[PDB]
């Protein structure tokens, strides 16, 4: 088993994945993240406030992928290495500072790849039903808020 | 006198309000500085390559505020006082750690608000001419750097 917040922590790479996905590469720099329990934020930059109908492809499409129960790998690299293994993409907004040396690279396949240190679940499957319940647009800083929570079901 | 480096440091202040004045708000949110000798780097959240003109405008501006020179007050106060007299816009898009409860605000008047605890020139004069040598917009992050140096 997995704590319920190693789920929602999960849950977080599930959804960016679902979001690069239905809203395009322009949303795949991700500001900040925070999780509370069952609770999740996921905060995107991005330039517009997503239709209804994407709100629910992007929910969809993350609970496909939760489906799947597809491996969340973590590869151990040197930071040279990882940068021209996976590019850019690995990264967020704010640069993981440079006094290290070497990275640990979080992998879901042709879905999400990012530099995280936290603990993760072994597969997809063990974070649950996804369920988004609130998406706030910021003009101003041009940041996607995507409010999400796991589901106490099974 | 003033070391050369907290000069560089100043016109920061400066370079981002002019950027301000002639791109407008959406280029209110600073990304990243960098300060080495006499070179200054500005980077803040954009979304398009401003024109050969506007950077034109960007240092003229930049060097009229540099003569009128203008004070570089510095105020400190509660963040929570700091943050209902000068607003969101002293913050940049990296904020400053909750673990702070006093700020260290710098101000130049109509120009630049910005929480920063660094050395600064008592005003824009002590600066000096600004040049801006290059202004690249790194369209995936969607950021502007616009590069410039110290004529002294
Ligand atoms: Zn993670
Ligand atoms: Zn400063």
């Amino acid at each position: 088993m997995y704590s319920i917040e190693v789920r929602t922590h999960s849950a977080l790479h599930v959804v960016k994945g679902a979001v690069v996905k239905v809203l395009g590469s322009e949303a795949k720099w991700t500001y900040s993240t925070y999780v509370k329990g069952n609770k999740g934020v996921l905060i995107v930059k991005f330039d517009r406030k997503p239709s209804d109908e994407e709100i629910r492809e992007i929910e969809r499409l993350a609970n496909e992928k939760v489906k799947e129960n597809a491996p969340i790998k973590i590869y151990e690299l040197p930071r040279e290495e990882a940068e021209k293994m996976f590019g850019e993409d690995m990264y967020d907004l704010f640069p993981v500072p440079e006094d290290v040396r070497i990275l640990k690279v979080v992998v879901i396949e042709d879905w999400n790849v990012n530099a995280c240190n936290k603990e993760h679940t072994k597969t997809t499957g063990e974070i649950g039903p996804i369920k988004i319940r609130k998406v706030r647009f910021r003009k101003s800083k041009g940041l996607l808020e995507i409010h999400f929570e796991l589901l106490e079901l099974e």
